[PDB]
């Protein structure tokens, strides 16, 4: 008997996730309503960073004070040109159920907010430049939200304390998946005038990040792009830790799909020159095997050292990150 609101929720859930919001609504017990606003206040978030159209002098302190909005209940904001704009439109709704939420999931999501908020304004006069700065913003859009569903599971008392305490471990979930979509999304991102990789890294091959899509640096390309796909998969054995350990098959389910839908998309971008050209993708019935599989750790181990097999096949010698990529490679199979 789900209130009105709730309701609205769970359909912008499905508009806004389309088919992980099945995965989200499998979750046992308070996790299922605190994850679905979770996700919904993130995405409000991420429109809000997202829109070029809002003035950087503006957009400060929509993201510092975030947050903060949660607790106004007629706050919206009607000035997106953003996709997504039905989560900022009708906020008030989403944040009528943050408030209905318990307070040890408010506190969590509200913190994790505040600091996303904080971390995404930093950036906002910058690019990424080094690989530690790369870490530090994918640690604001993505590995705080590792921590975030971390301690909110922990939280629900479905999995040990262990869980959220260990950010290291949560952290890396996200830093493996953002990096991951900044990889394949190369191209998509150039066409919206967006630029997410390093600078530090692809400096080293041409003058300017959009001389990648030009036919004539396709080898350069694909260099730097092995040399990215090499930097992520050092996440993996904290990935696998951190899958370990879960107890709930709910949220293993939860966890895991996301991070094999990851590996099968490096996998498909290791030495691709489609990467430069739009059309990397795990399809969806290539998705809806690793959904049905991915359901235990001896599974999902399995899952990653087959995508690492084929990786490993495929490196040139001549590539100039052949030697890392064959080693983490090697760690990755002896964990």
């Amino acid at each position: 008997s789900l209130s009105s609101s709730l309701k609205t929720c769970y359909k912008y859930l499905n508009q806004t996730s389309r088919s992980f919001a099945a995965v989200i609504q499998a979750l046992d017990g308070e996790m299922r309503n605190a994850v679905c606003i979770f996700y919904l206040v993130l995405r409000a978030l991420d429109t809000l960073e997202d829109d070029m159209t809002i003035s950087v002098e503006k957009k400060v302190p929509l993201l510092h004070n975030f947050h903060s909005f949660l607790y106004q209940p007629d706050w919206r904001f009607m000035e997106s040109k953003e996709k997504d704009r039905q989560v900022l439109e009708d906020f008030p709704t989403i944040s009528l159920e943050f408030r209905n939420l318990a307070e040890k999931y408010q506190t969590v999501i509200a913190d994790i907010c505040r600091r996303m908020g904080i971390g995404m304004a930093e950036f906002l006069d910058k690019h990424v430049t080094s690989e530690q700065e790369w870490d530090k913003y994918c640690h604001y859009v993505a590995g705080l939200v590792g921590i975030g569903l971390s301690r909110l599971f922990s939280a629900s008392e479905f999995e040990d304390p262990l869980v959220g305490e260990d950010t290291e471990r949560a952290n890396s979930m996200g830093l493996f998946l953002q990096k991951t979509n900044i990889i394949r999304d190369y191209l998509e991102d150039q066409q919206g005038g967006r630029e997410f990789w390093p600078q530090e890294v692809w400096s080293r091959y041409v003058k300017k990040l959009g001389d990648f899509a030009k036919p004539e640096n396709i080898d350069l390309a694909v260099q730097c792009l092995n040399e990215l796909i090499t930097n992520a998969l050092h996440h993996i054995p904290d990935v696998i830790t951190y899958l370990s350990r879960l107890r709930n098959q709910s949220v293993f389910n939860f966890c895991a799909i996301p991070q094999v839908m990851a590996i099968a998309t490096l996998a498909a971008c290791y030495n691709n020159q489609q990467v430069f050209k739009g059309a990397v993708k795990i399809r969806k019935g290539q998705a809806v095997t690793l959904m049905m599989d991915a359901t235990n750790m001896p599974a999902v181990k399995a899952i990653i050292y087959q995508y690492m097999e084929e990786i490993y096949h495929r490196i040139p010698d001549s590539d100039p990150s052949s030697s890392k990529t064959r080693q983490i490679i090697s760690t990755i199979r002896t964990q």
